[PDB]
């Protein structure tokens, strides 16, 4: 009687694929698209979750977002390879951008709201970044690159389910929200989360923030990009500037807050950030594109003619291509750049829900919501379709 | 023929007084209550302000605020000692806080707007803090701390005045305020930045500012903390809560943003404070009463029950008594205490003036303008009558 | 049978004192000297250790060094109340300054030196905070300041020993000393790990550090005072000054790489730190006498008499009086006042070893070794031998 | 009668070349190798130097160390071109890393050790920098990106001479090496304050410095590269390691405190400081080869596989090469690059001044020291003789 979307994969690595240290023979690798062919994502039976340890929660699902990491573990290049390049376990119940209601709770298993067992009835978001709180990086505070890692939905089973289990260090209380986003708002909010603590670790955490008043320009205007425009908007950013092709992200970043949208197709990126910031240039550049090899020439020609100096580069996409850095554009501008990851560590999480209660709302981005029968056709249609900006599971 | 509001006073040292390794016998102290006596201010004759240097302009005063060192300076003990108790030179031209246009520049005088001489007609307001820029401190960085230290409407002629005269290396302009404030209202919100920027320094410089969803706490609604609050509030506080016993400025603080109000004379702080946070407390205290002594025991007892950690609290009023200060609670609950000064320095002028453009309205504070002529009765009015935020000079 | 150096006392609250809500009646308080009266310290036989949790590994005890708090865990006042004002869980084993080798570890008992299962033989000293690894201050990386904190040798068996049991996440591995530190000599050495890194978090970590040419002012020459003596000359500071009375410590001081010492009692303090600076001051000043409200007086006078700016106060010792905080000194001086406590986390402790490995040497500071059989006879000398700066415990 | 070592060169700009925003035809250029042609340097007469401003004071030079920089003012490509590529106005008095004594001081001439006015006698370096104090960078604390920037031996006359003239806000005293440096040697000391401060810009300001304990990882043993090694060895580093070609100056970065040097031409740079490290790696790597493009791949190799995080690369070498960043690796390991120019602001100069009084001897770096009628020969001679590190004028 119960049920969650699922990801099968064939174990079937590309030859020149050697098992890695910390894979495991046909069960995990930190190589996806190297391993794992014909992936098929289907709704099916589970059995039901059960607290195996006295730390566990289990959590009703209200909504889970579809992360363009969903769309690219059930997508193939032309050999039938998954295109999702890194840590998979499969087969697993995919999900892991959720809220819901705690049902179930082990006597160890505590809410630090409260710092006491939590209670049914508690609405919760949780991490995906499956921190083991004991080695050498997450004993130095810094979770996201924590030595034994694994991911919700990835190699653990999410959240496109009826009900998720997990350790309830790793789950944030959502009673904030209450009497802010009234019913199914809240949980849609708290679906946002894990994306907006993505965004919040570059710009605030990696990236070092800003003084209010400064100028930000993001590139790129997925998800990510989207919520670091409402994130530096509340920051006090005097100029919050998004480039981005997509007409229908640029229109959402207008009503997140960015005061000026380029369309770096139809503009000359350069000159409108010049003339938008007089001459200022930024404090801060959020690279979310993907493509930062071809926006990097871009991005140092500001950062070089701008009057403005001290101006972080906050690398948060993934990509391959080498970047073409000048080194003297740094030197002589006094700017630096930061690489990050995830979403943990540093109250990311809570203060994301207190921005949230005290009027940041990222739910404007959800494009649809539908039910979870309907998650495997929408996930392989955001493969091609980008009119679609953020689909989001909602168990009504 | 020229007129300014002039301050004179008798040199009349307390018995106590010493003349100091810096002061000029009859004319400079920089302990002005144990030397100056019997002030009067009045409107009176002024010869020509002149260009004396190559760097220097001269502003056509628009707007001049009245500050509670003003007050102070023209205020006496029932000795007849002036209240104020810092550097003073009198006879001295008063107004510090002024926004107006270029009337004249020396070849010199560059705008850092456009790195060339000033142009007439820019709209502009100074820095009141005259650093030297050679001394260890100012080259360093921390010109608030300046060795060779001269303060505009202290012991440099000042700003309630048709013309003021000031080297150009402490002129900001105010031409991003252009077509968002219109008329009057543009030197209305130059004449607060100086204020502002007090606040601004006190809060992101020295306190170090916050997180976007971190929760602040203000002590005293003086023009400082209602600046503090609206700063906050534009970095992303999620709670920003002013304590302040008087009702029009808790209205104010409303106002300009913050979202609970405390009345310390009928609720009480501690409790409020932490009913208000949900137990969380706050990330950041501004002490602006000028009363530390008996605010410093409600401020510990908040950080000490408070469940966040890290707080700081910032000293930017100025007090003569003793703090009580308790070690263990800043050790028990990783807390701190910085103390800040001044407004120069750190890109803090022109980051004020831009969140100012950006829509942070503070001109809300303004309690009435009015003419140079009515200047030496608001001043004196000012002594008694409370229900005055601040009251601004006008030029017509 | 294994034998262990325990603690007795009575629950025998003074009349002021109500239940903690943390506290258990008879068992376990936050207020040791609001509860714990007539203690006594005994070797009696103890049971065998266990691996209850497959994270936990069991220490043969080489090392232990007596702590100050251990003295007045067993020392009294006039009525019988220990002197010891924190956590306390009585009966239980002390010693929580440590060192040993590894006998048993869990499945999941793992070292960070290799991310993997500790060996047998493995050298290891440990923390003495058990911080919870899941509340929000942990969850942040804060977790000296843990909500649900036990702790080593007051409520938690610790190590004045022949085995003792802790979580593998509380242990650091002393590999790095082998060699360097010859057969028992890497043990003492091990055994010091936790006062230094105390030091090492009140410096560092909440003291903000030097930069390399700084001078630094230490008052109070206890194990703490000597390790930042240690640590700073260690950090570049150009100038390392050492307050205090007792000779011994002046002495070790000198061993340590301090450049002068004052004995405060002897010498004018306040000129004696302004020649030796010259005129300069200090970055930072670590307040470790216990007695802040006798030494601030002198330390804002050189604060304020000083050149130097941006000075930080570190508050490392314990004491019960106020302090006499003139908010003006810090205001005009650009100094600020930090508290510290405890030594875990942001990887102090193995920054503390790898230091010690590169050859800062705190086993200078070691008066005596004894057997585990001397101990509560040493504990009870301390209370009024001062010629002994530390006693360890050493198991051959 | 007065005499200084000066660099006439012809202007003559490559066809490229279009006049700069603030270039002054014949006179200034922003870029020096792009216009000025067939340099000569001679020691010629110069008029007696005169205060001008009342904040200016007149230096006796004791020594003046050659910079790298010095070399490719004088060295030209193929076509007669200087290869020195930025702020040049010629003729010019060269040398700009010195020190001497106070002879002369304007009415308003303050020195910061006392807050009082120079006296005669004063020790003193100073800066090169020579920045304006009132642009929106200096404003904010920046001065080593100053909008208005002049260069002392480059654009101003310089102190390869027996007199300098400098604006006392330039000057810092060296009052705290008498006792400690004995004769000449403390003018030696303070002659190397200027690159050392450009080492100490580097690590500590904008590298972030490190905490004791932290290991650090140099590339590039040139003066810039040695300095960073006894910073860093001073600051509690754990492990100093530095990469060089160059025997003599592996040497001398042992004497200076590294406790590994590594031949990257004989040996494997990624095994060795991986080995060293025992697979921590490093917390600060200080790329001052100039061969960024080179030796990047090397670093980020260290970074993917050391298990340490939070890696700062310093950029201090200036390159004209595209560097192969691999984006990837600054996130997987939580790293960040920082680029780094100047040795301005910061109270950098007095710290370094100090670190010199408290035992660090940089003197250690300096080959050779020359008369003021030797420096040309010495200026060429650098282009080729790769064996001397460090040559200084010793007047
Ligand atoms: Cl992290
Ligand atoms: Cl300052
Ligand atoms: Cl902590
Ligand atoms: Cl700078």
């Amino acid at each position: 009687s119960l049920r969650a979307v699922r990801l099968h994969a064939k174990w079937d690595p590309r030859p020149e694929f050697k098992l890695g240290p910390k894979d495991i023979e046909g069960k995990l690798t930190w190589l996806g698209s190297k391993v794992w062919r014909y992936p098929e994502v289907r709704v099916e039976e589970v059995p039901e979750p059960r607290i195996e340890k006295p730390t566990e929660i289990i959590i009703k699902v209200k909504a889970c977002g579809i992360c363009g990491s969903d769309v690219h573990m059930a997508q193939t290049d032309e050999e039938g390879y998954i295109l999702y390049p890194g840590l998979t376990g499969f087969p697993v119940t995919l999900g892991h951008e959720f809220s819901g209601v705690v049902v179930e709770a082990g006597p160890e298993a505590i809410n630090r709201r409260t710092n006491k067992r939590f209670e049914i009835g508690e609405p919760v978001c949780a991490e995906e970044m499956l921190w083991c709180g004991h080695c050498r990086p997450c004993a130095e505070g810094f979770p996201n690159h924590c030595e034994n890692l694994n991911e919700l939905g990835f190699n653990v089973d999410g959240a496109f389910a009826e009900y998720v289990k997990v350790d309830a260090k790793y789950a944030w209380s959502l009673r904030e929200l209450e009497g802010v986003y009234e019913g199914d708002r809240l949980f849609l909010a708290g679906s946002l989360v894990e994306p907006t603590s993505v965004a919040y670790n570059a710009v605030i955490v990696r990236g070092g923030g800003i003084r209010p008043g400064d100028n930000v320009v993001i590139l790129g205007g997925g998800p990510i990009g989207l919520a670091a425009v409402a994130i530096l908007k509340h920051a006090g950013a005097s100029k919050v500037i998004l480039s981005e092709p997509s007409e229908v992200r640029r229109n959402l970043a207008k009503e997140l807050g960015a005061d000026h949208v380029i369309d770096p197709t139809k503009e000359n990126f350069v000159e409108a950030v010049l003339d938008y910031t007089n001459g200022l240039g930024a404090k801060l550049f959020l690279e979310a594109t993907g493509v930062p090899q071809l926006v990097w020439p871009q991005i140092e020609e500001v950062i070089w003619r701008a009057r403005g100096i001290n101006a972080t580069v906050a690398i948060v996409a993934r990509a391959d291509a080498k970047i073409p850095l000048t080194g003297e554009v740094f030197q002589v501008r006094r700017a630096q750049i930061v690489g990050s990851q995830g979403h943990s560590g540093h109250g990311t999480f809570p203060r994301v829900i207190s921005l949230m209660a005290s009027g940041m709302d990222m739910t404007k981005i959800i494009s649809k919501t539908v039910s979870m029968e309907e998650i495997p056709e929408y996930i392989k249609r955001l493969q091609t379709d980008k009119s679609l900006v953020k689909v989001t599971m909602l168990n009504e």
